[PDB]
């Protein structure tokens, strides 16, 4: 668009310590949520991918967006 | 490309605007700050997905996070 902020970046790091924490491995969520192998691969570099990914995880891990995405500095 | 097994849930930012509220901030101010397009705005207005890239933007203007803005709910 037009943004006038464009100083934040998504981390995806509270999902992996939320996985570490429930001893799930990142391979059982992917396969266990449907994730395509490109899609995961976001995720793992801090890319941006749709809300319906992040959805589809929250709902599968019973959790909310605070609890796997955060917007930091870039 | 995607073939997610979940798709039972969808976004909704009714904490959007309870934050606008609890600021005394209009809609029509935070769109033009933010430089928000009018046809994603209208989105938000209707619980439509948007990029995070416009979700970004809103927390850097608003100070606040993800979890101030979006919750995940059952459809």
């Amino acid at each position: 668009e037009n943004l006038y902020f464009q100083g934040m970046r998504v981390s995806y790091n509270k999902l992996w310590k939320l996985l570490i924490d429930r001893d799930m491995k990142k391979g059982e969520l992917r396969e266990a949520v449907g994730v395509s192998k490109s899609t995961f691969a976001k995720l793992g570099k801090n890319e941006n991918v749709s809300l319906t990914v992040l959805l589809a995880i929250c709902e599968y891990l019973n959790c909310d967006f605070g609890d796997i995405i955060e917007a930091l500095p870039e």
